[PDB]
């Protein structure tokens, strides 16, 4: 399948923009160089922003203007936290990865110590972001509960320490749909839930809006599990082309992105939902072949 | 004497109080049991519980009453915070100590994996717990952004980093004292902040308040550089004594006591004054 033109044209406005502030940002929330360099590093060693730009697109999609004093710190706020997610993971405890966002691992560069302090900077500093410009003190609070919420021990760290625990062990897809639900899936639900907070979304466009996360944030790991084969063996069996081969992996994706496609068939349409949609086209669908 | 007795009775009824909803809070929003049990262990290991104490304590003092189903989940996401910094020191990576609150060390127990992420699941449990009840909403975007500052890369994680990159030099006092500020002092300060936020302390008294705070955050540091070298040469160098020798170290610690107990003098009541300065008398005691 082909990208949509309405998702290149959204990430070439969107992506630099998102990224241009982050070295200035985080040196100036930060008290110590190496800390700070350490953070930054990791940050802008690379990544798709998928997290951010889904906030800002559905922002987008409920009709309300990004306002970069205003929103920045906020939507941006996830980019740390999922950096800092990547950090840690990468660590000797964890998967002793040597590369990461096709760089140096954090703690290969300064240090095993410095690596997990850098992880835990960027977790409190997220959380400084959703609070720290002029947004209702509700909306703020509304923010740093669906965050937590998403990245603790019921979301996004269950998820790791589910992981961990299945290292060795061949799941069953049940078992494994809900690792990836709180491994993956919660910060990408999380994604659309602060655009919805950020947008202030009418409450009956929620269901919604969170079906179309949930799917996308599905699909995303469905086709990571079939980039991981496809793209350049205990745990490779924990994957979606582990437990249904290939053709039944791609299958499940194909299914995923029409559920959510459908999901948002529920809302009125617009052309900003139409950009919002066209995030699925991030899944090639004949990579398998 | 009878200042210490007054502390123990508040550390006697409150240390209970506050600690007895804690398993059953941690595992209500974990999703994963072994996870839970490895927060849950570091948690319940020990604990003089000195944060969250000067919370209740600052609390109480501007008016406002302890409110389990108001106050519990925000009071304590400050000692899940604390608790995560204990295990992330502790391990391989860093000072890779074998026992803490008199128990082996989280990885000792769980694995280096399981630890980190024991940490790093606190430490956001800790943000949903300010923000989990129906506190006013100002009240709980203060707190995030006042305890994300503290425990931050401008705050306890920044004092950690310069921990790290001063393994094995000597520090000038100045230096050290800009450390012992981030990596001790900030929550610390925070423990006190809470309680104006809570208390919706009158903006005249902050300072005050927190003069007290900084005392009190410094004075600690001091007493556990004292009390670690009572209690090889390149461990020893950056601390009070290291600096000042035993006797420099111990006269300020007095002084910084002393400092501690005149900001508190500058509150305008006798009550205000007396349920603060009871916290100095945790250094008349040994540990
Ligand atoms: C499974 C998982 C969370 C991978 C990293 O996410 P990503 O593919 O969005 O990475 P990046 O941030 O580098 O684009
Ligand atoms: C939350 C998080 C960072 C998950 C990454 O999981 P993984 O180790 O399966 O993916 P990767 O190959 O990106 O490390
Ligand atoms: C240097 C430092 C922050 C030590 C632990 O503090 P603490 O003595 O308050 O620990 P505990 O929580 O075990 O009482
Ligand atoms: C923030 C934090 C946990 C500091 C620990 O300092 P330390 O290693 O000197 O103290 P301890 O002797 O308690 O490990
Ligand atoms: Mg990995
Ligand atoms: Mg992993
Ligand atoms: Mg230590
Ligand atoms: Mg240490």
């Amino acid at each position: 399948s082909l990208i949509n033109a309405r998702l290149i044209a959204f990430e070439d406005q969107w992506v630099p923009a998102l990224n241009a502030p982050l070295k200035q940002a985080i040196l100036a929330d930060s008290q110590d160089a190496q800390l700070a360099a350490a953070m930054t590093y990791s940050v802008l060693a690379g990544g798709k922003r998928l997290r951010p730009l889904l906030t800002v697109a559905t922002m987008q999609s409920l009709g309300v203007t990004f306002v970069p004093e205003r929103h920045w710190r906020p939507v941006m706020a996830l980019e740390l936290l999922h950096t800092y997610s990547l950090i840690h993971d990468d660590l000797p405890a964890m998967d002793n990865d040597a590369l990461r966002r096709g760089e140096p691992t954090n703690h290969v560069k300064f240090g095993a110590g410095m690596a997990t302090l850098a992880g835990d900077g960027l977790l409190t500093l997220a959380f400084q972001w959703l609070t720290a410009t002029d947004l209702p003190a509700t909306m703020q609070a509304a923010l740093v509960q669906a965050l937590a919420t998403a990245a603790g021990p019921s979301g996004m760290v269950a998820g790791q320490a589910k992981d961990i625990q299945s290292e060795h062990v061949n799941l069953p897809l049940s078992q494994l749909r809900v690792l990836h639900k709180e491994k993956t899936g919660a910060l990408l639900h999380y994604a659309v839930q602060a655009g919805l907070i950020l947008g202030q979304a009418p409450e009956a466009q929620w269901p919604a809006y969170l079906q179309f996360a949930d799917a996308f944030g599905l699909a995303f790991q469905i086709y990571d599990d079939i980039l991981d084969v496809v793209s350049s063996a205990d745990e490779a069996k924990n994957t979606y082309p582990g437990k249904l081969g290939l053709i039944g992996a791609n299958q499940a994706l194909i299914d995923t992105i029409h559920s959510g496609q459908a999901a948002l068939q529920g809302l009125p349409t617009s052309t900003q939902r139409d950009d919002l949609a066209a995030f699925f086209s991030y899944f090639d669908t004949e990579r398998v072949n």
